[PDB]
């Protein structure tokens, strides 16, 4: 299933910075209001809840920058071609968040619930309204879709 | 994906009472320690998180007894052939519970962390450790499996 990753508080979406169909390794993931095919994602299940968040246009996947098992708070989120266990996430569509395998979550950098376009995303352990995400149809940004298959 | 519905606190599983491959309509769902193919379940997605909990051997699905949209606390869980929107559940594998469409949960009747064999299951709105369930492989009762596809 292809989906948009929608920041719940702002309605902005997860994007590769610059909107490339082929972002370079370590391109930052940002929040931006635009909708286009280069911000579509899919989820590739690896182990039950855990899997890779794949940028459809390029096939690169979401990573914490540097590929640590337990990235510290404020580590940037990026795209990278590599597949390994430090690129595992769970798409928690019940609590509305995205959790890295090390137990922290994807956040807007600095915690704003209404961040401007091109705000970077980071890892952070906190849970609050401004780190919530929902996973929606490319054809209807208000319609949740099931990312697991 | 076929799975066992495992009561987290006790390690017992959801069964049709009597363990039949073809339970009659309105057969109660109980907890029991045995494992066998007549207590395997599948989840048939209807609408994103919402779907039918299907007894594999018979094809009947889980219902609140009487098919309420908002079943009262203590309403018995049963199997029944019918399909409708009052037999929709969500398999919350993040918070480890089974939620009916009306917002209440499947519980062991009485809320024990170690219900005896053949304890009935019921609807109840409360949340606590003794209403948690996990969804595990028929080949390994400790290995969680993804029920959504």
């Amino acid at each position: 299933t292809t989906f948009l990753i929608k920041h719940k508080a702002s309605g902005k979406f997860l994007h590769p910075y610059g909107g490339s169909s082929n972002p370079a390794n370590n391109t930052k993931l940002v929040l931006h209001s635009d909708i286009h095919e280069r911000m579509y994602f899919q989820f590739d299940v690896v182990d039950e809840r855990w899997g890779y968040i794949k940028h459809v246009a390029s096939g690169k996947i979401v990573h914490p920058y540097g590929g640590q098992a337990n990235p510290p708070n404020e580590t940037n989120m990026v795209l990278h071609q590599d597949r390994h266990d430090r690129a595992l996430f769970a798409m928690d569509f019940f609590n509305d968040n995205i959790m890295h395998k090390g137990g922290k979550y994807i956040h807007p950098k600095g915690g704003s619930p209404n961040p401007p376009n091109n705000t970077e995303t980071v890892i952070h352990g906190d849970k609050h309204a401004a780190m919530e995400f929902i996973f929606v149809s490319p054809k209807n940004k208000d319609k949740r879709v099931l990312v697991y298959a």
